[PDB]
């Protein structure tokens, strides 16, 4: 039989870069994939090395076995690849291509890790590795990545390999209840559930969760609390599912997982770019308090922080846009050029020119452009060079710089079966589109409800700079027994935009947190609150670094619910929110102090 | 000196039809602007008339002096271009080219117009000069309009010309205190300020009122009242604001311009095509009521509703879409070249085939087709062949066709400060693309605040088909002593729609309206509510002929605020509401009563 | 099916019938007959009656169990299925050969489950394949040599035996099955637009004893399955594509597959009229053509002055415009590459005003019609042309010209709208089988 015409059998069998797949033992025997993507002709090139839960494989294939080297590597990494270093990602153990058992955001060794290994020890191992096993390189290791990614470089941090001569976590988690990616506050984040489903239900890929309603907000209504929506998920036989929800309040448990706290203990001396979007939508705690717990403990190395107008993990894509908002240029390509790259070859390239990074490097959300500043903040509530300054809830909704001695109180009534909405209906986690720059969306949909309290500034005449963190000093009552309680700090846009005709009035968040009730006093004991008894609640909210401009309003918004976003306060104090039951939702009335001894305000960093 | 070198003097110095510009004089005198456009060659050719108040130059002239004849007209001309009809397009008496006085919806010859002439002698005297004065023509005039154009067909057929053989009045003004432009049930439209300046400020064109803020709902919440808002804008010196202010109820003023009332006693012979869009967000309550009334006052011609799936005046252009909807094609055409073109070519071409038109022709916006209707409607709450069938509120905010023994009721409260906006925020009224589909955006933003009540059915399982007026049987209460009632009627998509996924639980309003609670004895006669009392409200919704197929549910909300479309109720009683004053504004509890013999549902014209 | 994702077993592309191409047991025939013989007697839940559908290469298993069908199957529905891939579906059209086919080799035989595209130098496939050269020295570069499909199409660019044995549509009609099929395409199918048609008029020629419809859409490849509302910029009356699936597909599935259904009595042919704007139920289709017909087709002769006319010139001319393989003329406009499927999707209807402005491209047109003109059939064409070189290819466009000016749809003024096109490799002049 002619083969070029009858075929019995089966029809089944240039690049400037070269790439090597292996398989990295750690101290157990346990065997990590890693990838390893080599220039052509490198000789003496440094290492740039990312450890993911995510897919090497494929994140080293962001086009597809491509015949360059700038292709097949994520858009963040371009600097690098034009500074010649070799890339390597690594799936951490349990993960894809790796043996071993993953345990989610593995705790270091303690309490809470008894074993031999942990993710510190993991990191070491592979630096070890590849500077006895990399020719082509310089045996000088450098660690970056974002989210998880970031958290495995923090977790390098604790205890790193001496040919660790720089890090860059990006937007890491560093503690999860605080105000990370499960809880802020103690407000639990329900979109962790289908990153539990999809990490979670086998060593490589997973899926989302099957939806009953296209809307999550009709999908968690419906379900009831967070527990119920949980149980007829199916997560009930997820590990990690159990122990958090045995676990709601600041516990031993998440106590020991306090990265910043940590950290501060260990002091490293490697070099550190801490990194975090402004508008950080899921790790917003994270890099602020490490790089300030290690500015503390008077660290004995570079430790800069550096905040651009971007979403979370935006630093590593186009940063000349969010939502609506236009920046001046792709300032994340201006930092990874500028600031990035420059600080990672002075540690990584012998001979390359240094640079005197000063205490923090922000964007400017008000003048639009780049801020240095030597030491930062100039402002805060203790042992700064100045303090906060009040900016007080007043009578007519107003704010005002100026005490009121008066006494009052304006109301609102909080409803679990109609709860505010944290973006406009309908919206689905999957929906990565509209997740993505959430925090910059108007809030005029919020000001028009009867839930929501809001108060504003007249239009300015003369411009209010701030730049610091703002903290929440709020006077607040319920007629329940717990509460949470929604405090937004907004910059009104001039009534008219004509340039941009949409942006009038737009209702700008800058700065925005949720505190749940229940931790008022301590955030591992929870308590009742007093029903009608006005409470005074003290917390730290998002960083800001902006310029309240001529024509604009300072607004501030509150309210006791952001659906589905975080789950309902039933506003009985229960023993487990997770586990509220239908019964157990109460309506409530809110009331809001201003002036005299009460008086609520947002303690403002302004700057001269 | 050369010519062709040095100016000393001043550089300023094909077709396929003829147009005339001709100025037509009335009985008393008073000359209109007629533009007249015929195809080359016409002989013997039908004209189509139409009168305006928008500029007769602008309307045929929709591409400048173009080429050929289908570009110089209208879109909706398109059929008759074809057809070979001569077009006139008039400006009506005081607008534009015209002389004369010009008055607002010119009342008939009556108590509200004891002159010799009105918008019917006008019409008279234009269709006499045209058969007279055009000689490619036959003599055979035709009218149609859209709006106020509309109203100018209405007013011609009180006292039509005999050459007048054919009318189309669509979406037509006729009742603008019951359910047309200026109120809906004594709710009144604000939007109206912006189409009086715009209108009325000069005989030819006029301006919008400036804005402080780009959000109509900012801006007219910070006025206040409507009439605060009016005087702001100076229309305290426009004499049709004067006397709109002076009779805010259904007094002998717009009594005497109820023109289904008046036409029904005139009883027309000339054929008539009425129509109207099943969302029509301007003149919902014209076309079909006055069709409605010549149907039973008996009229002795042909005598045809139309209602398509558009918007006001959405005939005219486009129908394949509206909003996210999408329909069986241009539905707009598809009625243009299969049922006005032939009618109109039966009376106006003579020779011309026969056509013997239904009762009505309406979209079913369940099935996706065009239903001819020999008797219709069908169903109705006197003189029918069946009646309406009510879908009862019930207790769980559920919804069914059995009725609850058992009384209850469900309390949302009404804050005046927080008004519900009809659309989304921001919105201007100068928004056109918003405004034009408002009536079919999803109502999950109401859904989801506690100034709102939501009522649904259990998924369906078997289809209902609804084919008439549905009508609100309410019995609520409210704490003040005055409120207007907004009740809804939605087809909720099923909770997933993955050929479309942004559809899936979709709230679709198939009708809505609201009620001002002050007339609901006597709408001339307004008095006080009695607070805390459940009171009996019952009133005609937009007509309906739609399918709630498997899968969907059918929704009722009802709210008791609107805006900015409608100014506010105060809620507490007050002489003239234009006038409110701030103190006046009450916050309210309302109460919705379901069960027993105060058992509030819709009465849906449910058919087999 | 065999060889792929989850299935065991060798996989061979468009695995030929039993027969001189493959001398085995077994064949997408009998893997379907087995299926079906399994499905009737393990699923309690069913009734045992079995209808079979499918589109592109989903369809050509339709018609592999069409050859010899199991007595369950009670209908079928072939969707723009792959029928003679050198005559005018995938691989070629009248032998010209068709380079996205590189891709799909390399993402469907490079393993049994999911495989890759071919990794580009630059973004336009252009650039790619005009700096590669010849198609043959494209397939070098990517490693393609190893692949045994591709050995065997290189080694046969000619339509000899190896083709004419795996032509489906003749030997369908040689077969003569007598389950009832509704086959379907569409009018601008950019992937399989012999297939559905051919095989439906040689089973009608061949006097099959079955209900034998053909349905064609204003949709693109598989449009059928998805919203035939538009078409690149066209906008048709309402979703087509669903008014098919509903109003007949179902209909006609039911009266075989589900007892005591009402019956359906299909035309020969229900075809959407792309001028009309509408369907058209054609009881005998077609009404007009070359030979056996009630009538013939009506020439419409290329004139002087680059007109177009009905009646035939006496006086004999030319027209001559230069052909040069270093600036080939893009059959869409520049960039494209073949992973682009938002583009290459509605490509057959898009304006060729780019074309026509060129000194590559000779047109034709005729004045502006006073009356309309309807077609309903298929067009013929009848070129008499001359070359410089010792082979050619010929591409004619059959296009519709929107009035000059289309103020209700400005974008729409002037544009050329193919209704109908193909190309023609000249050496296959006398004999497809003889170049």
């Amino acid at each position: 039989h002619d083969p070029l015409s009858v075929q019995t059998g089966s029809d089944i069998p240039q690049r400037d870069y070269i790439k090597r797949e292996v398989m990295v033992p750690m101290r157990d025997g346990v065997k990590l994939y890693t990838v390893i993507v080599i220039p052509k002709n490198a000789r003496n090139a440094p290492i740039l090395l990312t450890r993911t839960p995510y897919n090497a494989k494929g994140r080293a294939n962001r086009v597809p076995n491509a015949l360059t080297m700038r292709e097949v590597l994520p858009q963040g990494d371009d600097v690098f690849v034009e500074g010649g270093y070799i890339r390597v990602f690594q799936d951490i153990r349990g993960k894809y291509g790796s043996q071993g058992d993953y345990v989610m955001t593995r705790p270091p060794h303690g309490p809470l890790n008894p074993t031999k290994t942990d993710e510190t020890t993991d990191a070491w191992d592979t630096v070890d590795w590849l500077v006895h096993n990399v020719p082509e390189s310089n045996g000088r290791v450098g660690m970056t990545g974002s989210s998880y990614e970031g958290f495995t470089v923090v977790m390098a941090l604790l205890d790193p390999h001496p040919a660790l001569k720089v890090a860059a976590p990006e937007s890491p988690m560093v503690d999860g209840w605080m105000g990370d990616d499960w809880f802020h506050y103690g407000a639990f984040r329900q979109g962790a559930f289908d990153y539990f489903v999809s990490q979670m239900t086998a060593r490589g890929g997973g899926n989302d969760i099957p939806r009953r309603d296209a809307d999550d907000y009709t999908n968690f209504l419906k379900a009831g609390s967070a527990g119920s929506f949980a149980t007829q998920a199916g997560l009930d036989q997820y590990p990690f599912w159990q122990r958090m929800h045995a676990h709601p309040a600041y516990d031993a448990f998440w106590q020991g997982q306090a990265l910043d706290k940590i950290l501060a203990q260990r002091k490293p001396t490697v070099p550190m770019l801490w990194e975090q979007g402004l508008w950080d939508q899921e790790d917003m705690w994270g890099a602020i308090h490490a790089w300030q717990a290690l500015k503390d403990a008077d660290v004995k190395a570079p430790n800069t922080l550096v905040m651009g107008p971007w979403r979370h993990s935006g630093v590593n894509y186009n940063g000349s846009t969010l939502g609506p908002l236009e920046f001046e240029g792709d300032t994340a390509h201006q930092y990874r050029r500028d600031v990035f790259r420059p600080f990672f070859d002075e540690y990584l390239k012998p001979g390359s020119a240094s640079v005197h990074l000063p205490d923090a490097i922000i964007y400017n959300t008000g003048d639009q452009k780049w801020d240095y500043y030597r030491s930062w903040p100039s402002v805060c509530e203790s042992n700064c060079t100045g303090g906060l300054t009040p900016l007080y809830l007043a009578d007519g909704h107003g704010l005002s710089f100026t005490h009121p001695a008066a006494d009052g109180a304006d109301s609102y009534v909080s409803d679990p079966a109609h709860p505010v909405p944290f973006i406009s209906r309908p919206f689905a986690f999957a929906q990565s589109s509209r997740w993505k720059p959430w925090l910059v969306q108007d809030q005029r949909e919020a000001e028009s409800r009867p839930d929501v309290v809001t108060y504003e500034t007249e239009v300015l005449d003369e411009p209010v700079r701030v730049s610091g963190v703002p903290v929440a000093d709020l006077f607040a009552a319920t007629s329940g027994t717990d509460s949470d309680w929604v405090v937004k700090l907004i910059d009104v846009q001039p009534a008219m935009t004509p340039d941009d005709p949409k942006m009038g009035g737009y209702e700008l968040p800058v700065s925005m947190d949720i505190f749940r009730g229940r931790y008022r006093k301590d955030f591992a004991k929870p308590e009742a609150l007093q029903p009608d008894a006005t409470l005074h609640y003290h917390f730290t909210l998002p960083a800001v670094n902006h310029v309240f401009a001529k024509g604009h309003r300072i607004m501030v918004q509150i309210q006791s619910s952001w659906f589905p976003l975080y789950d309902r306060n039933p506003q009985k104090f229960v023993p487990n929110i997770f586990d509220a039951k239908p019964a157990d939702y109460t309506v409530a009335t809110q009331s809001i102090h201003h002036g005299g001894k009460e008086a609520t305000s947002i303690l403002l960093p302004v700057v001269k």
